[PDB]
């Protein structure tokens, strides 16, 4: 490898989005360029809609995916992943005036890898509270997968982009959403969004998988080996931590 093409969504701030000049910016872009410098490879970022981001990788339209993509078991059946470059729990989003905010959280950190009757009881409590509540999620996400598999009795609307989800929540067309803390914290930290609040347990594992990684074709074992060495070095020297604070306003970097 001398040169690779990396796909990103271009509409998932602060991971990947467009600046005032329409240039691709974000945590994914800065990290991607940093990892490619360590691998001594020419880096080109391209914009790709979330819908066909995985089949365009397997079809050879580009060489990698850096688009806030969770290393989830369903995706591992189709593509390979690098080592996680970011770890993030998942939580719920609603309006600041919502009665949903007064709900008691019995389990602050909820792992989904081996759901106990206690963990299931907490999941069922939230499922029953979310009955009658209109939920909105971006289509093709682990957020949609969680709602369909874990909370099927909850009415959900799916969207092309996360920006349309946020728009409809602020407009009052939906009552709640679900995304990672890495997306929801910088969003709710904005003075623009003081009318929006995070709530409920912070969930990890299960269908959400084990962090955010680089999507690579399964046959490209050498490119994965290069990315894994570059990510381990970027984590060790504190580059991931620095970019996490810069873009997310907190440290979401993994530990060695
Ligand atoms: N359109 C990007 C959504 C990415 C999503 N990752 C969760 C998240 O980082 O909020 C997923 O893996 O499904
Ligand atoms: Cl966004
Ligand atoms: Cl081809
Ligand atoms: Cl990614
Ligand atoms: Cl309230
Ligand atoms: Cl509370
Ligand atoms: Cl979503
Ligand atoms: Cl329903
Ligand atoms: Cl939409
Ligand atoms: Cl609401
Ligand atoms: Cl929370």
């Amino acid at each position: 490898y001398k040169s690779i093409t990396i796909a990103t969504e271009g509409s998932y701030a602060p991971y990947n989005f467009k600046d005032a000049g329409g240039k691709l910016i974000g945590f994914d872009i800065d990290l991607g360029n940093d990892l490619c410098k360590r691998m001594n490879i020419e880096c080109k970022f391209v914009e790709q809609a979330w819908d066909g981001i995985i089949p365009s990788l397997t079809a050879g339209r580009y060489d990698a995916i850096m688009a806030a993509m969770g290393i989830q078991p369903a995706r591992e059946k189709v593509i390979a992943f690098s080592r996680p470059y970011l770890l993030t729990p998942m939580t719920f989003l609603t309006t600041a005036d919502s009665p949903l905010l007064k709900t008691q959280v019995a389990i602050e950190n909820l792992p989904l890898d081996n759901i106990t009757p206690e963990q299931k009881a907490e999941l069922d409590k939230f499922t029953k509270i979310f009955e009658g509540v209109k939920f909105g999620v971006q289509a093709g996400t682990s957020h949609e997968a969680f709602m369909k598999q874990m909370m099927p009795s909850v009415q959900i609307s799916t969207y092309d982009t996360i920006d349309n989800v946020v728009m409809d929540l602020k407009a009052g067309r939906i009552d709640a959403s679900l995304a990672s803390v890495s997306f929801l914290k910088p969003l709710t930290d904005k003075p623009d969004n003081k009318d929006l609040k995070m709530f409920g347990p912070r969930m990890t594992g299960g269908l959400f998988g084990k962090g955010v990684g680089v999507g690579i074709r399964k046959e490209d074992a050498d490119l994965k080996a290069l990315f894994d060495k570059a990510i381990d070095a970027a984590i060790a020297d504190g580059t991931v931590q620095k970019l996490s604070q810069q873009w997310f306003g907190y440290d979401a970097s993994p530990k060695q």
